């Protein structure tokens, strides 16, 4: 019924952070947690295909997109299922994540678990940019941390 | 009916390594990779229950262990979903990790995406050392490096 997950996300750089997952049964999936050592302002903050840090978070690949979908906000019906929009940073550093996402899941074809959590150097900018690259990913460049996300007690 | 999985394992001290993993249809999970900075000898080997590094190899839980049953080797019927038995370093430090599994798989219920692989000090006993530690741990000691288990491409 009830499933938890967790992030632990870390770069080169002195991003990090530690972001919560919870999903009872076919529900929303409720995100939580903390990154420290941003920017002040709004960060991209999505889903990646592959649990993969061998190359750090280039190796992530793209947003996670089952559907084929260009990327969007996330309450846009074009988007990708990674698709979590922005994360704000205080004058501290510090973004306090509070996410409900309907299309993320933590079980079946939109698990995120064995996915990668990737928090930007930039601002995404939901799809609106009106270049190529905004429907791929924002135009919210650099990863600055990323982490696998992997099942929580 | 491809499935690919990786984990970089890191931890505290100079232990690191990268594990494959690939399974075709219900074929079993082909286990490969390297892991460096081992003391020589044999180091258990392990899918511990949770994903999770909050803790660092501390929080990754206890073996995954579904059916409940006492510790043992790959081979043992009675054995842990997790036990991969032993990797072996020589003079160099380096474990070239082969292993065929049929227990673990990449998806389904035994499925130990989001998991956690976790390299040990000490040899693992396979649960035939004469207290209850053998029938939980194999006494293979500490976690020297760990990592979460992540679908790769
Ligand atoms: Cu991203
Ligand atoms: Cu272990
Ligand atoms: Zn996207
Ligand atoms: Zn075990």
């Amino acid at each position: 019924m009830e499933m938890k997950a967790v992030c632990v996300l870390k770069g080169q750089g002195p991003v990090e952070g530690t972001i919560h997952f919870v999903q009872k049964g076919s529900g929303p999936v409720v995100v939580s947690g903390t990154i420290t050592g941003l920017t002040k302002g709004e960060h991209g903050f999505h889903v990646h295909q592959f649990g993969d840090n061998t190359q750090g978070c280039t190796s992530a690949g793209p947003h996670f997109n089952p559907l084929s979908k260009k990327h969007g906000g996330p309450k846009d019906q074009e988007r990708h299922v990674g698709d979590l929009g922005n994360v704000t940073a205080g004058k501290d550093g510090v973004a306090i994540v509070s996410i409900e996402d309907s299309l993320i899941a933590l079980s079946g074809d939109y698990s995120i678990i064995g996915r990668t959590m990737v928090v930007h150097e930039k601002r995404d900018d939901l799809g609106k940019g009106d270049n190529e690259e905004s429907t791929q990913t924002g135009n919210a460049g650099s990863r600055l941390a990323c982490g696998v996300i992997g099942i929580a007690q």
